[PDB]
């Protein structure tokens, strides 16, 4: 399906931005 | 094509995760 | 659709790019 | 194009993997 595709692209970014969030977190640890 | 597609959307999540977890552990070591 | 799916897929790799910035900079300053 | 999409996804993933990388860099010099 392509709306299959656009979900999982959904989901993919997400992540991403958890990801930044958790290097925020991460970036501040290291003053 | 969509079979692979759909194979290789599975792989990026799944390395997501794996980074996550990656990140996940130095975020708590610096702790 | 394809519109759609091919903007998610430029701003995922636009997030990567800021990624791969931000563990960039945390591995120097490691350094 | 579903090539242009499965190409997109290649990419992407190949960055994922050099952020993997560079973690595995950062986890080191984490001791």
């Amino acid at each position: 399906r392509m709306k299959q595709i656009e979900d999982k692209l959904e989901e993919i970014l997400s992540k991403l931005y958890h990801i930044e969030n958790e290097l925020a977190r991460a970036k501040k640890l290291l003053g």
